[PDB]
């Protein structure tokens, strides 16, 4: 197996002025996305509100990513739902897609109380695509708290497809023991973007996120100079990533990141309810803060 | 307005061996509620698993409840999801049925974060079942931790078709202060069942809960003692009551509270993943605890 | 033994305004308990700031709680400190004392990770005052989140001294397990007086408080009432109690609670820091609101 | 003002049988961090068990340890307490040493609400020891949740000796925003010893931690991997620090951490209650898993 490298994207679920899944837009993110340098997208996960979808909506959202994209980014579709009629029907919809993976997230509503029931849970869903990897994706968000080591090691032996998990946690300590996990096996995608270069040092070799819809370029600049050791200039590039981060917590993650997309010519709309719709007047001072935030790059 | 009175069952849905939906036990059921002294049932809510079920199983569940009821209880049918788009189509097929009122629990993952936005939220749903009452439910394992009478005051001036909301937690002294939110306008049932006589106390004049579906006589005897003011019979009542929780906190509320319906000569089978089944040894302790714990009445 | 009955008061530790133990107004509000219908005393607890005086201070306010109630009134010694050695000094002082019992409040910082490690923690310090009843002081705010109807059953073994456990904490089927543990050897008083209606209903026979330091004619005209079986009364007198608890969450629980008793003539004077105190305007604005509530008995 | 560099020791208090301090023993530790290439210390904080220890106890050690370390290394005195008259002695005894800073841990009981709370008490503590620096340590054991970049821009203003904050804590997003706190002026030691590289990629001068006291050559070599970009070697090192890190979770940080001082010749004994003593056999388990580690080095 090739461990994935680089930057893999969260993408939006674009949404028009009625609330509908806007097709033609997410024509336009893929483009942007490949021509920025991301490597891969992990779509209708959280970024994506992909639990704000209905199944027809998930199924043909994943289609029109794989449509758009034209083979050159990987693919990963999360196809988890608190109903695992659902997710089933989700996850055998992806196995017949030209992806490289599937993925559920931690179920938040009856959480699994232990690694095994959450094994189970993973085994029952990676089957029903036994031609594509699979990944857990890991949340906090979820309330899933359960040791992932022990669970790359016990799912090793039930899920014939494993793949490895996306690891949006911030507990480092955790994230190195998966990484070692079975003689390093696993392919363990790092995912807190704020934190990027503290994972690289302690070994990520990628990272999936939300900001990489709109400044990849900026974050693959941290992982050359990181690269390179020059720490001084990873010190000086993180400033401006914590200045976008501010515009995050104080309009909302997907909403404020929704109108960044206005950046690169993307009209990706409101987040559904339960996440609320940003003001006329916000969102000129979520585009204002952005560009104060001097992440942006006048080229591909 | 009438305020519910006595209890209000949280009904399970019944799966068969292969995890569809057993249409027939709902039948048993609900004749079986109707016989041992409810007054009305909450479908679709946690004790029914509805988040595990698809819109379309969740639409036939709905409607076979209020076929095998045939008017002798008040229904409310709960029609959140995740996906406001599923919830809406939920909610519009509610407001055809013969039903009392719908409800929806707050949002797990994207949790709202103000009362103002559960409000929209809530005045969302509502609108698409305007015939009918609306409920709120309040379920702590939503994580959705907001002040529930500010919701109530908040809500009145935006939900037309406002009930009140269903209390699941053990707060009493945020309970008693939603009983007097706008004069004592709403209705609030009660939704800890082992705290029962502690929220009659308080004000409580109905209660909702899973324990309901199997104890109900037993409970119903808890109401009336507490209100001839006979403590001491109160107390040991309660002291069955607590052996019942035990096997459900040992074996899980869902799992051991569908084999518990055994003692009703109903099969409601396994609980759907991620909640795990019991073993066949372990059905067994189930059925002889619930026996032991002293709480079944030989007759209605 | 004979289990509390009544209201137990947690007494403030007044300050004078060089934020010094103010011994005159101890001797004050001991006489006022007296005269309102309180029969005991819970003295350098959480309301009487103890963990914000010293050992010395500690020692002399012990004694002049024992002086000033002359023997009207049961009195227990909270001796719990982070550092043992403290609470041994405390807890061997206090053995010295005319005082029913002594207790601690579990550990804050290295909190006791198991039902056993807090056994011998109880069991260290029961033992330096032999003469004496232990209560374990079970907090909520002390985030030690341990089984305690286990740490009674354990503690029966191992603390011959063993009086049972104050029960600061809403979780009411917890509270109904402790009340029977071991055939209802053990004294729980119940301490979440918003509660108190709830908690007489499922067994209590007494509660700990901070608000019977000046609401106590109040509540025990609830517990009358409670015990006569007139609910509609004690919902009204609720109603005031809700609006007391009101003032105290906005103006700070230890704070506020200090200023109402400037409704008995007694000057408690600010809390010490971390506790923050309230400005002349907010003073006079807790005292109105506490006016407003309505508790308040012209006699005794 | 000279930011911290390196590592500096949280070291133990050693207790002897009769969990008395062990005086002689603190000389053999201070020679022994000296020896290992350790910069400062941090005494009488967490893995101190400074709060197990009382006032006199404490001022006793913190004058042991300026005796012991012969000006060779920088003393930080944590003088937290839960009682300011404890804390406001212990400050008032420690300005009058040769040390560089005091120091003082969230209160965990009443915890301070606002960081304007917050400041207001560091305020009145760092007053006390008006001629030495003053570091805030936040601590997440504390339970003290508030935002320490506004904490630092805040206390500026109002603490004239503020040297800055011990951060320990994972959230490396707040890390960095206090790096940068007032254009970079305040000292932030990083304090989550198991992540150091990440923190160091972030911009971490210096780190604060318990391992330090027993594996200071290995982290030292870790930091001049590091700088030199050798990612190779820092990830080759981390997994000896995962395997030490395994063993204090198994068997408990202060407790381990003390027998791992028996692989430099040191008998820290056992901890003082509420942590509890490690079995002659577990200690047997500690050090052999502490060599299987593989971080000694048989030189200074």
């Amino acid at each position: 197996m090739k461990k994935l490298t680089g930057l893999i994207a969260a993408p939006h679920t674009p949404f028009d002025s009625s609330s509908n899944v806007n097709f033609e837009e997410i024509d336009k993110i893929a483009k942007h996305l490949i021509n920025d340098g991301v490597k891969g997208i992990y779509v209708c996960g959280t970024t994506g509100e992909g639990i704000h979808c209905s199944v027809e909506e998930r199924k043909a959202i994943a289609e029109r990513w794989v449509s758009a994209c034209n083979h050159k980014l990987d693919i990963i579709v999360h196809t988890g739902a608190l109903s695992i009629v659902d997710t089933l029907e989700l996850t055998r919809h992806a196995d017949t897609l030209d992806i490289l993976a599937t993925s559920a997230i931690g179920p938040c509503f009856f959480k699994p109380g232990s690694v095994s029931d959450l094994v189970e849970y993973c085994a029952t869903i990676a089957a029903a695509a036994p031609s594509k990897g699979f990944y857990y994706y890991h949340s906090g968000m979820s309330g899933v708290n359960l040791n992932m080591e022990e669970f790359l090691i016990q799912a090793d032996k039930r899920i014939p497809n494993l793949s490895g998990l996306k690891f949006n946690s911030g507990d480092l300590y955790e994230y190195q023991r998966c990484l070692r996990a079975c003689d390093g096996k696993f392919d363990v995608p790092f995912g807190v973007d704020e934190f990027l270069p503290g994972a690289l040092a302690v070994g990520a070799k990628s990272a999936v996120g939300s900001t990489y819809n709109y400044a990849a370029p900026h974050f693959n600049s941290i992982i050359e100079a990181f690269n390179k050791g020059d720490h001084d200039a990873v010190f000086n590039k993180m400033t401006n990533v914590i200045e976008l981060i501010r515009v995050l917590v104080e309009f909302g993650g997907v909403a404020a990141g929704k109108i960044a997309m206005e950046l690169h010519d993307i009209n990706a709309g409101d987040p559904r309810l339960p996440l609320m719709p940003l003001s006329a007047e916000q969102k000129l001072t979520v585009v204002e803060k952005m560009r104060a935030a001097n992440f942006l790059k006048h080229h591909h």
